[PDB]
C-alpha cells in the first residue's frame, strides 16, 4: 500500500519538509511517525515567570550527522543510541546548542529523520525508535562507583546481551537492575521500520514528556534516539558493502528560558 | 495497463478472495477469468426428487496442492492435466471428497489459482486453461485394449506429439482418433497466460456445463485443468532453478444429491 | 514526476501517435517538445501565386532509419547532424522526396522520434536537439576553398574540438568563424534529454522558420537534427554492448508549391 511504483522509489513516496533555513526531499519514504499523537505547542512552561526565548528561526531547522556503518558483521538487537538534547550540544548543533548552554532550560520536542539507502539486492531490516528514559552510558566507571559517559554518542555499537539486568554496575551478579530493557519489547516505543527494500528513509516527530514543563541539560536526557539493527545486511559478491548510515534531526519549537553564561565541560 | 508498479509487484495487481475458512492473496495478479460468462448458481438438477445436500460451509473452501515441477528442460506445448472432481476425491480433499463418495451425484463449478513466481532475470510463459471433454489416461492398457488410468493425476509431464491422432489405441497406425486435440488451438478454451514477467499467478471460474445436471463421479470427469508450458524456463547461471508450480483450488457452490454408502476403489 | 512505475516502463509513460498510415508507440516516454510553442498551419506561402499541393495523405507519415552505434569509446560532446529536408530527400524519403524535388518550394515543421532502449544495468545520458541554423559539412575541401558535403549524413561521429573557432577553413588561424557553436549552451535549443535511466526514447516537434516563407531545398537545410551525447554508456562486464540509436521522423503538413522536372545530383 502506497502510491504505484519500482526498482526505482516513487510519488506518494517522495515527501519534503522545509524548515528554517534548511529543506529536505526523500524519493522512498513510508510515513512520518508523530509518536504518541501530538505533537509541540510552543506552550510556555507555567513553571516560570521566565517570559523566554521564542519562536527563534535560526535553531528551528534541520542538522545532520553521521551516526554509524552498517555491515554484514552485526548481529542482532546490536545496537547504537543518540540522546537528545545532549549530542546537538554545542559546535556541532548551531545557534541552538549556543543558545542552549547560556539557557538553563530548555523545552523541545524533536523530528528525526534517519537514513540508508542501499540497493535491490540487499537484504536487511534497521529498527528505529526514540525512547525518553532509556539507557546510553558508554561504560562500567573508574575506580569509583557511579556509572562512565552519558553525553557521550555511542563510537561504535554495543552487544545485545544474553540478558538485561540492565547492565548494573559495581562488581556483582546476582540479579537484575532499574536500566532493564526487552530489546524484546523495544517497538511499544514510537518506532518505524528501515527495510531497504521498502525503506531508504524513517521520519519521527516527538512531543514534550520529562518530569517536570522544562527540564535542566545539564544533569537529564530526556530521550535517546536508537539506531539498531533488526535483521542483518547480506551482501552478494559484487555489491556496495559499505551501508553508511546518516541521521539528520531538528527541535521543534523549542522554548529557552531561564538565562545566564555559557556551561564549562565534555570529556 | 493495470494499475502502476514494478520491479516490485503493486495495487489493482493486488487481490484477495476469501472462501469459508480458507483466505487467498496475491500482489501481482492480471484478472481472473470467469469463463463463458456466467458462474454457477446453486441450481438444484431439476433431475431428481432429491432435495439435495445444500450451502455447506465447510467443502466450499480453497484445497491447495503441488502439481509439478518446471525446469529449463521442457519443451514447447508439453504438458500437465489435472480433472476435477476425481483429484479433489478424497483424503486431500477435506469434507468435499467424503460427501463426494457418499453421493451419487454432484454438480459443482470450480474456481482455480495456480501459481509459480520467479524472479525478473527470467524468461517463460505458462499457459493455464480449463477444458471439459478432453483427455487424461496416463497410459496404453494391459494386454486388453481399453484406454490405462484417468483419474490419476499425471506423476510428470507428457510429450507434445508431433501430431494428434489423439493417442489412439490398440496396436495400429493409419490415421487420427476422437480424442485430438490441436494444441495449436488450445486458446479457445478458457485460458490465462502466466509470463513470470507479467504474472505471478492465473485465476480462472468456470461453470456448470456436462451432457445431464448433474453427472455420476465414479465414471466421468466433466474437466480437465491442464498446466502446460508454451515457451521455456532459460536461466542464467546464478539463479533459482527450481521452478515450483502450486495449484490451489475451490469448488464453486455444489449441490449434491443422491446420497448412499462410502465408495470403494483408486489403484 | 509521472505516472507510478518501473523496473518495468508504465501508464501515463506510454504513448502513441498515428500519422498517415504508419503509427508509433513508446512504453517509457517522459513527454514531447512543441519547440517554440507553435506548430505548422499549412499556412500557404503567401509569397507565390501557386496555388501549391496541398494535405497529401502520403507524405505525412513516419519515416524511420538508423542513425549511429552509441558505444562506450565515446567523449562527452561528440556529436551526430541529421539535416531536414536533405536526408528525406529521395529514396528513403517516399512520396515526400519524390514530390520533394518535383518542386522548388517546400515549407514544411518536423515532428521527431529518436529511440535508444538500453537496461537498468546502464549509465548514459543522451542530448537530443534540433536548431535551425546550424553547421554540417563532413569536410575541409578539394583544393579549392569553400567548404566537403552538407548533405551528407555524418558517416560516423564527429569529435568535441577544444574550441570553437567554428571549423574555419582555408589553412589559418588565428581567430574564431560563423559557424561558432557553444556546445557549452547547446540546451537554448528545443530540445530534450534521453536518459537510459528514465528515458528509452525523445519526441519532438517544431514548427517553419526560414528567412523566406518557402525555401528552395536544393542549396538551403533550414535545420539540422543533432543526436549527440552528454554522459557516456558504461558497461558492466554481462550486457548488451551494441547500443543501436535509431530516429524516425514525419514531415507536419507540408506546403509544397513551385512545381517543374525531377532534380538531377548528390555524391
Amino acid at each position: 500500500d502506497q502510491n504505484t511504483e519500482e526498482m526505482e522509489n516513487l510519488s506518494d513516496r517522495v515527501a519534503s519538509d522545509k524548515a528554517g533555513n534548511s529543506a529536505t526531499n526523500t524519493q522512498s519514504t513510508v510515513g512520518r511517525l508523530c509518536g504518541y499523537g501530538k505533537s509541540h505547542h510552543g506552550e510556555h512552561p507555567a513553571s516560570c515567570a521566565d517570559t523566554a526565548t521564542d519562536k527563534v528561526l535560526a535553531a528551528e531547522r534541520y542538522y545532520t550527522i553521521d551516526l554509524a556503518s552498517w555491515t554484514t558483521s552485526q548481529e542482532a538487537f546490536s545496537h547504537i543510541r543518540i540522546p537528545l538534547p545532549h549530542v546537538l550540544a554545542g559546535e556541532d548543533g548551531g545557534v541552538f546548542g549556543a543558545t542552549l548552554r547560556r539557557h538553563y532550560l530548555c523545552k523541545t520536542g524533536w523530528r528525526v529523520q534517519v537514513q540508508c539507502n542501499a540497493s535491490q539486492f540487499h537484504a536487511g531490516s534497521l529498527l528505529v525508535f526514540m525512547a525518553p528514559e532509556f539507557y546510553t552510558g558508554k561504560g562500567t566507571k573508574t575506580g569509583t562507583m557511579e556509572p562512565s559517559d552519558p553525553f557521550t554518542m555511542d563510537t561504535e555499537w554495543r552487544s545485545p546481551q544474553g540478558a538485561p539486568t540492565g547492565y548494573r554496575y559495581d562488581s556483582r551478579t546476582g540479579f537484575f537492575a532499574t536500566n532493564h530493557q526487552n530489546q524484546w519489547q523495544w517497538t511499544v516505543y514510537p518506532h518505524q521500520i528501515l527495510n531497504l527494500r521498502t525503506n531508504t528513509t524513517v521520519d519521527l516527530e516527538v512531543p514534550y514528556v520529562n518530569v517536570a514543563p522544562s527540564s535542566s541539560w545539564t544533569q537529564h536526557a530526556n530521550w535517546t534516539l536508537v539506531v539498531a539493527v533488526l535483521s542483518p545486511l547480506q551482501y552478494a559478491t559484487g555489491s556496495s558493502p559499505d551501508v553508511q548510515i546518516t541521521a539528520s534531526l531538528q527541535p521543534v519549537n523549542p522554548v529557552f528560558n531561564g538565562l545566564r553564561h555559557e556551561t564549562v565541560i565534555a570529556q
